């Protein structure tokens, strides 16, 4: 009833592959970190080694866009990179879109001043004429509003992205954002870097908030390298 | 500088072998169920199918002692395991052993009603006399401070179990005494199930606590079954 997993192929090209969106139709895929023992901090970075990052810039390669929750912003592209997004028929950097329910979002923000374009971001119909004013030049207000004009809606932000030609989405965090997009039953795939190291109770996970599911997710694959990290792709259902 | 993992191996009798504990010296082994969000339950049970209760069983039955916090609180084996157990030149079924700093346990608790054998009680200088006499003739009450009679040493626990011949450790919890474990770095072995699923953000980490620690370990192996679940077991160091 059990099998044993080894190496079996030297990713030869192939990775993309592995990590292709669908031809059609909108997909929003997570990529986190985490410890054995399922903390997602000690920042994620200093769990995070060459083979992680390598992981990590070639799904932001391949994504339309990004979108990330304000908490977690308080997007670089090489040439091969931009090479490979034109040939694919994507614009040379992705679109990053900031999630807010607030729209309590400063000019002064370091997100706004080191980007070759405007980000978007997507907010509430209750509070998107004000946000627009306020961020004119800097930022695309969008209204994510579903039946409530105070909230925004999950599936509704991710079908105002497809509406712009940005169905292959990816989303970095922060563990409320996440939370949330688990918690409603949007999240099409989660990429997720197994780190081999255990961290002790204080951290938390990679998803935060009140919401409590059991959303039975399909292993795609697992990769991993000679430092023991395991690079796994799980999709819904 | 990656590498796919699959399938290769039929795990033929084998499995034992890919759990063996080291032929001497003392061991603290802990065996753990999470969701892909980091989540350990929703109890883990809802979580764990046939594959990982096959794990479970078999981690008991290679164990001499298995040590639980108090918390959780709040062990069979068939006749085969017993075999199994004997011919290894162990005891039929493993001893239970019980972590607490306070030694407020009472003699009315289920755990101390539905056993073979005596429990462990591993407690504090300070409390074991006291907790010695209420428990009289329901567990053997072991005090495992270090240098502080009010506090327990996980050295010093790990030690007396192992004064006891029962170097050949299993626990399964609770998050504090896991915590502990990890946090004194006391802990040799974590095998983990993966479970294929997304909980989101109210359930606990494995581990709960203050403590916060960055343990490098090392994979030693991953199962898999059809359901998608990862049967992982990591090493120190
Ligand atoms: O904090 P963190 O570490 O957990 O990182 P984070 O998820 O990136 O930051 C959380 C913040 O981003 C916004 N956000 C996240 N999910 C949202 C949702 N479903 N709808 C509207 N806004 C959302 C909120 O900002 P606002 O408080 O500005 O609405 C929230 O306070
Ligand atoms: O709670 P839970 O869900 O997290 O499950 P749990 O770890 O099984 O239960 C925690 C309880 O077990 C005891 N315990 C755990 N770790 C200990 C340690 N290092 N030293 C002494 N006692 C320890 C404590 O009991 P006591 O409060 O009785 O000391 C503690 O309150
Ligand atoms: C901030 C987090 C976000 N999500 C991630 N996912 C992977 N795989 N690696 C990271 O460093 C990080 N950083
Ligand atoms: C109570 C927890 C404890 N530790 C576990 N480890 C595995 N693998 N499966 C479980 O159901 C459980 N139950």
């Amino acid at each position: 009833p059990l099998r044993l997993l080894s190496s079996v192929h030297y990713l030869t090209g192939e990775l993309p592959q592995l990590y292709d969106y669908p031809d059609d139709g909108t997909w929003l895929r997570a990529n986190f970190i985490s410890s054995l023992d399922g903390g997602a901090t000690v920042t994620s970075g200093a769990m995070a080694g060459p083979g992680d990052r390598f992981v990590f810039n070639l799904l932001r390669e391949l994504a339309d866009v990004i979108v990330v929750g304000v908490g977690t912003v308080r997007v670089r592209m090489g040439v091969v990179q931009r090479q490979h997004r034109q040939a694919r028929g994507q614009s040379e950097v992705p679109q990053l879109a900031i999630v807010t329910r607030s729209g309590r979002l400063d000019r002064d923000m370091a997100v706004f001043t080191r980007t070759e374009m405007a980000p978007l971001v997507l907010t509430t119909t209750a509070v998107a004429d004000d946000t627009r004013q306020r961020l004119a030049g800097l930022a695309e207000v969008i209204a994510c509003s579903g039946d409530d004009p105070g909230t925004v809606d999950e599936a509704v932000l991710v079908s105002q992205l497809a509406a712009r030609g940005l169905r292959r989405i990816l989303t970095e965090g922060g563990p409320t954002l996440l939370g949330t997009f688990v918690e409603r039953d949007v999240l099409d795939e989660l990429c997720l870097t197994i780190a081999p190291y255990v961290v002790g109770g204080l951290a938390r996970r990679i998803v935060t908030g009140p919401g409590q599911v059991l959303t039975r997710m399909r292993c795609a694959h697992v990769l991993t390298d000679d430092s023991g990290y395991l690079y796994t792709r799980y999709v819904k259902t």
